């Protein structure tokens, strides 16, 4: 009852847990296709969400396979390992010392969960697509937030799967906010809410106060949430602060999943997407207007509310942008 010596070199890894740059695709690749699974277990016992929350462990598993495997392996960005990913930053977030004992045990939860599920049973093409295709999930959702409502859905019914059921020792209150929050958070991921999320995020950072000399202070639900709800989309929008040799695997593969995409719009005569053409796109060009319009002003924002801890991340961010401008 020791570990294999895969199951060792993956531990290893795993102690990088807490850090912005973990290898997460070197641990899908020393998980067996299993990052979300593994790093889900590590944070959900570092934190000991599994005692708080009474969560019996060969559930939590059960239900981490079950979530991990309806992500599509066959879609080259919204996959497992972008879901793993979204939840390891998140939590490093959460880490963050301006937000040092901040948030309850429950709202922490929530922050992870959310980050999870987040992109859950992604098709890799669009909500625009999707809408313009008459598809089926367009339809259910009536074309509001196609993805984001489908993945909050297909996280929360597989809860449901035999010995899936990772809340069945949570209070219906707990329940209650829990999914409350959990849906605030995943439905602030559909990029048509980013100016909004922004917006909001700059005026809390402008009237921003502090207690205790360095912390913030939440006092309702309302900025409790649009923290939480910006802290997960930056996460989600996180690649471009990554180590250029993390960032570049995520470029390809969203470019592969947009290029897909592209193949299909003119597979079916569609009209094609901004930057979703090959032998037709500047790669480099789209992603320092990326950087420029979406990624720099949002973790600007978020390095502001929380400064000085983004500093590093800010710089990172800048360096990459730098790099891909020399093309
Ligand atoms: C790592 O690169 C990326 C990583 C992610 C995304 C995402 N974009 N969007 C929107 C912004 C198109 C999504 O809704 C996706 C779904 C959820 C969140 C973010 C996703 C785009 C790129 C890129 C790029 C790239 O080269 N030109 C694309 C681009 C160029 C100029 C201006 C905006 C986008
Ligand atoms: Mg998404
Ligand atoms: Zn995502």
């Amino acid at each position: 009852g020791v570990k294999t010596e895969q199951e060792d070199v993956l531990a290893k890894e795993l102690e990088d847990v807490n850090k912005w740059g973990l290898h997460v695709f070197r641990i899908a690749e020393l998980s067996g296709n299993r990052p979300l699974t593994v790093i889900m277990h590590t944070i959900f016992q570092e934190r000991d969400l599994l005692k708080t929350f009474k969560i019996p462990v060969d559930t939590l598993i059960t239900y981490l396979m079950t979530l991990e495997d309806h992500y599509h392996a066959d879609v080259a960005y919204h996959n497992n390992i972008h879901a793993a990913d979204v939840v390891q930053s998140t939590h490093v977030l959460l880490s963050t010392p301006a937000l040092e004992a901040v948030f309850t045990d429950l709202e922490i939860l929530a922050a992870i969960f959310a980050s999870a599920i987040h992109d859950v049973d992604h098709p890799g093409v669009s909500n625009q697509f999707l809408i313009n295709t008459n598809s089926e999930l367009a339809l259910m959702y009536n074309d509001s937030s196609v993805l984001e409502n489908h993945h909050l859905a297909v996280g929360f019914k597989l809860l449901q799967e035999e010995n899936c059921d990772i809340f069945q020792n949570l209070t219906k209150k707990q329940r209650q906010s829990l999914r409350k929050m959990v849906i605030d958070i995943v439905l602030a991921t559909d990029m048509s809410k980013h100016m909004n999320l922004l917006a909001d995020l700059k005026t809390m950072v402008e009237t921003k106060k502090v207690t205790s000399s360095g912390v913030l202070l939440l006092d309702n639900y309302s900025d409790r949430i649009q923290v939480l709800q910006n802290m997960v989309h930056c996460a989600d929008l996180s690649n471009p602060t990554k180590p250029l040799q993390l960032y570049r695997q995520w470029t390809d593969r969203i470019m592969e999943e947009f290029f897909r995409q592209g193949d299909r719009e003119r597979e079916r005569g569609m009209e094609i997407s901004p930057m979703c053409d090959k032998h037709n796109a500047s790669v480099e060009k789209s992603q320092v207007g990326f950087i420029d319009y979406i990624v720099h002003p949002l973790w600007e924002t978020w390095a502001d509310l929380v400064h000085p801890d983004a500093q590093d991340i800010l710089d990172t961010l800048e360096d990459n942008r730098e790099w891909y401008q020399s093309t």
